[PDB]
């Protein structure tokens, strides 16, 4: 579990989104696994806007943060889930690290800010959402 707060917006991983959030809806994209919901309190976070491939996650099933080398924002394959059709996902950077199911919504950041969430996981792999190209989160 975990979702970013910036200004007046609540992002999260579409599959984890509440009754709530989908009340409250701004946008969702199912081909990215995002969901961004309004809120009335101001919200704590800054988004990195930047090229950084390096930065540090948080990973719930350990209590820890990792630092990561990722990929650039890219579309790949990924299985089906319970809460997924076999599919492309998009604007999805992976890593080496540790990652268990729960472990979405785990924050990654560089030293700009906020570079996304926990979305998939493999043996070893961990997968985040960007969300760097989310110009309209800051405004
Ligand atoms: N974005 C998606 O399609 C998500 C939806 C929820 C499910 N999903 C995952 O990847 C969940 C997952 C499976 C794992 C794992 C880690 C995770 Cl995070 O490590 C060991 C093998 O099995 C895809
Ligand atoms: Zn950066």
């Amino acid at each position: 579990s975990g979702a970013i707060y910036v200004g007046n917006y609540r992002v999260v991983n579409r599959h984890l989104a509440t009754h709530n959030d989908w009340a409250n809806l701004v946008w969702e994209d199912s081909s990215r696994d995002l969901l961004v919901s309004s809120t009335t309190a101001q919200g704590c976070d800054t988004i990195a806007r930047c090229d950084c491939q390096t930065g540090v996650y948080y990973c719930s099933s350990r209590r820890k943060h990792y630092p990561v080398s990722f990929s650039k924002p890219s579309l790949i394959f990924v299985e089906a889930s319970e809460y997924y059709p076999a599919r492309y996902q998009s604007h999805l950077m992976l890593a080496v690290g540790h990652s268990e199911p729960g472990d979405c919504g785990g924050i990654l950041r560089c030293q700009h800010g906020v570079v996304g969430i926990v979305s998939t996981g493999g043996n070893g792999l961990v997968g985040f959402a960007d969300v760097r190209d989310l110009l309209w989160l800051d405004e």
